[PDB]
Order: structure tokens, then sequence, then C-alpha cells
């Protein structure tokens, strides 16, 4: 089990959409890797300077949409992959 | 539905204007893609640094000119395009 | 109408001076873009860090000296051009 | 009249020394324009995060020794060259 | 013996793994350096603006996946290769 | 008479060393210029965010050592070369 | 004798080892310089915003493992070298 410290967030990427919204299939980068991808774990919260720990909006099981960047890093934990990535990274919730 | 998180903002982008203010049809780059978009989805709001959450000023299913950049996202929702941005990018509102 | 959001300002910049100082007419790069124009709407104001929106010291229908950059942006609004700008941008009032 | 805003100066660069020391006539780029120059306005003073306006060192009428850079800017009013600096581009004042 | 101070932490790169996961044996660039570590020493604890100085998350002999940068620093002591990298550098903990 | 503003220091640099410890005459660029150099005057004071002046730690006519950049600049007066450089530009003082 | 101000250490960096573990002599790059020295001078402590000056928590005479960089810089005191650093520089004291 992984857990991350502060304003970090353990996400597992969603399988990149092989067919399209109308039955045809994506191949090659056509697929590129999906943005939005279920929460695996949550860090304690971000700290702010004046001492204390905000815990993070970002729930446990909650799909996310994220940016790739430098700010977010591959993992590999039971031969799987995770991403690691900054809570500002995550740019926002998916629900329904 | 998606929602965003803090200061970000959920806009679908309008039409690009095929039709100049004279009657001339417009066509390629030069009907550029327009800086002005319907809010969809408002965030909780930006966080200072004390630790309180501030509502944005921007309101949903209000016009909006922001600025394309590193800032914005492209997203697809329901087979739909629709731009994932930073408040500090939605330059101002359109009222009337 | 247009208004802006936080610190920024809504400008109509003033046509660039056709004529010289001795009357001399100034044509192609002689006859620069003009970094002065008339203030068309005053956004809310700056936020501080603390939470306080504090009013920009800058008044609609004031001139004002402002500088070119990626903090200006060129919209347009009925077929004409206003800069959105930070108030940072405005150098300086023109009174009088 | 122009007159600054926060933390901003106008001042007037005083002329180029056309001879230096012992009399002898410096022309073309030796004789480099002079980093001095009086203060022509002083703007209301540097903003502060928690909200107060502090009042700026320089005074109208002093000389002061500035830099050039991007923080100065050569405008003209009344066909005159006058730079508006911050006040942190001031190094320092002259006096007697 | 070797410790830090402020927000820095002594850790022990794992060994990389020889063999992946179906005894499939991996050599040079493929059996990369392993971006987890366990923690040797940690350092007193990040210094915030107010003065105080607040206790690192991590704990001495932990085990945590870290990012490899120009902040992390390889040391020599005990002829033995540490890295001294700041906490913000480590991403998250190993538990179980 | 020139005397800096708020946190900047007017510095006479010390002529370079033309010999060396054993009497070896240094000329060209192995005699550089020396980065030791007595304080001729000093400013007001360091400006914080809350608004105070807090004096440099820093006495006129103290030897420092400064190092050499964008910070520092080669001001004449009186036919003489000054270095105004922040206090942080500002190394250590030379006691005995 | 040499003192520096604020969050600045004066080190005497250690001679750089000649020999290896098992010996054998090093010669040229491959003896780099040692990045560990005793420290020769503490500051009077970092300054944060508020004012106060708060020590720094290295001590006089202590062998610092520190970093070569853009931060620290050569002097020559009494025909020898030493490394002016911020503490920030510093990465980890070494005891026993």
């Amino acid at each position: 089990n992984i857990r991350p410290l502060h304003d970090r967030v353990i996400v597992k990427r969603k399988e990149v959409e092989t067919k399209s919204a109308g039955g045809i299939v994506l191949t090659g980068s056509a697929a590129a890797k999906s943005t939005r991808g279920e929460v695996l774990a949550v860090g304690n919260g971000r700290i702010l300077e004046n001492g204390e720990v905000k815990p993070l909006d970002v729930k446990v099981g909650d799909i996310v949409i994220f940016n790739d960047g430098y700010g977010v890093k591959s993992e590999k934990i039971d031969n799987e992959e995770v991403l690691i990535m900054s809570e500002s990274d995550i740019l926002a919730i998916v629900e329904a």
C-alpha cells in the first residue's frame, strides 16, 4: 500500500478509449492516454505557511480529470502503474 | 457532470464567427477561435494562504472573455469540447 | 457591455498621432501605436492575500499611459478594439 | 501633467555630459546616456500585501541615480521624454 | 553518522531489481535505478515564515518513493552512497 | 554626496592587488578586480512586508566582500567609481 | 577575521581524498573536490519577513556537507581559500 504526504494523490489512470463514440476503433497515438483516472490514495493535506494542514478536496475512489506534466510521476506498485501528482495538477473531479 | 476544484472553471467555448460584421464570410485561420465562452461550472473558490476559501466572482451560465494559454486545458465531456481554466485566466465577464 | 474582473482594466487605445509636432505627417512605423488610452471599465479591484478586495486607483473615463506586453490582450466588442490589461501594466494616468 | 500610481516615479533624465572632467569633448557612445535624473512626479506609494500604502522615499525635484532596463519606460509628454520607472529601479538619490 | 538540517532527508536507495515479475532478468538501462529507498535520517524539520520548526512527516527507517532531480544529491559516507533530498522531493512513503 | 535607498549600499572597491603574497607582480586578468571594498554609504534599511524599515547590518566605513553580478551597478561620482549593490549582495564584513 | 551577515556561513573545504578505501591513489578529476568542509564562521542568522533573526542551526567548527553552485563563492583570506555559502546551501552536518 502507498499513501502520499502533504498535497499529493495516487491516481490509477483509466484505460484509453479503444473505440470512439460511433463504434470505430482507435489505434496508435490517435487513442491517446486518458487524462481522467480514479483516485487510489489521498495525502494528509496541503500545507500552508501558518503551519496547519488543510485536507485535500479530492476523495478516495473518485475519478478525477488531471494534467500530465513534470509534476506528475509514474510509479510501479504490484506490477501496476500509478500516477503521483500534486492536488493542484488535478484539474477537476468526475461525478455521475 | 463535471465540476472543477478551487479557482478552476469549466467553460464551453462559443462557436467561432463564420460571418463577419459586414456580411463577408470568414474561413480558415481568419475565422479564429473565439476567446468568449459561457461558463458551464464554477469551482468551490480560490484558496488563500490563511486557509479560507473565497467564492469566485464568475457565475455559472455567464459568458466570459478568457485567454488561451498553458493554463487552459481542452477536455471532452458527453462528446463535446470544454475548457478547464483558472479564474485568473478569465479576463472578464460578458453582460448584456 | 464588458467589465473586468479583479485587478483588470478595459481601455480604449487612442488613435496614433498622424501628424508630428511641427505638422509633418507620420506614416508607417513613424505613427507608432499610442501607449495612452481612455479607461472604458474598471474591475472590482485587486484581491489581497488576506481576502480583502481593494478598488483600483484608476477611474472610468481617465486617460492612462499603459505598457504593451503579454499582460494586455486585444479583444473586440461591437467591431471595436479594447485592451484588457492588469492595473499593474498601467504606468500612469493622464490628467489635464 | 502626468503623475504615477503606486510605486512608480516620473523622472526627467539629465543631458549626457558632452565634455569630460579635463575639458575634452565626448561624442557618440562614449558620451553615454546619464543614469541620473531629476524626479518629476512621485506615485502615491508602494502597495503592501496587508492593504496599506507606504509613501515612496523619493521626493519631487530630487536628482536620483536610476537603472535602465525593462522596468523603465520612455514616454513623451509635451514633445519631451520622461522615464517611468518603479521605485525599486531607483538606486539612490543625489543630494548636494 | 550524518543527519540533515531543516527539511532534508538522508535516504539509502534500494538495489535496482535485477529480475522482473516473471523471473525475466533485466540488465542495463532496463534495470533502472529504483526511486524507492529506506530513510536513514530525518532532519530537524521545515522552517516556516513565522519562525517555528515543524517535524517532517517522514520517519526514520521507512521506505519512501522519491524523485531524482536537481534537489537530490549523492554523498559517500562510509564507502556507501546516500541521497540527500528535501522533504518535498519525497513523493510517498511505503507501508506494508 | 550620494546615499542609497532602502536595502542598498554604496561601496568603494579596493585597488586590485598588484603583488601577491610572495612579492610576485600580478598583471592583466591575473590581478583580477577585488571583491572587497569599504562601505561608503548605507541606505535607510530593508523594507519588510508589514511596512517597517529594518536597518542594514553593514556600517559606514567597514570593508565588505561583495559579489559582482546584475545587482551591483558601477556609478561615477566626482570622477570616482562606486558600486551600488543590495545588502543581500554583501557576503561578509571584514574585521581586523 | 571574517564573519558573515544574515544566513551565510564561511566554511573551509577539506582536502580532497588522495587515496581511496583500498589504498589506491586517486589523481586528476577522479579525486574530485570534497563537498564536506569544517565551518569557520556562522552569520548572525536568517532574517524572516516579520523582522526577527532566526539563528542558524550550524555551529562553528562542525564539518558540513554542502553543495557547490552559484550560491557558494570562493574567497581568499590570509592566503587561504574559504567558501561563503547560504545555510540553505549547507546540506547536512557531520557528527562523529
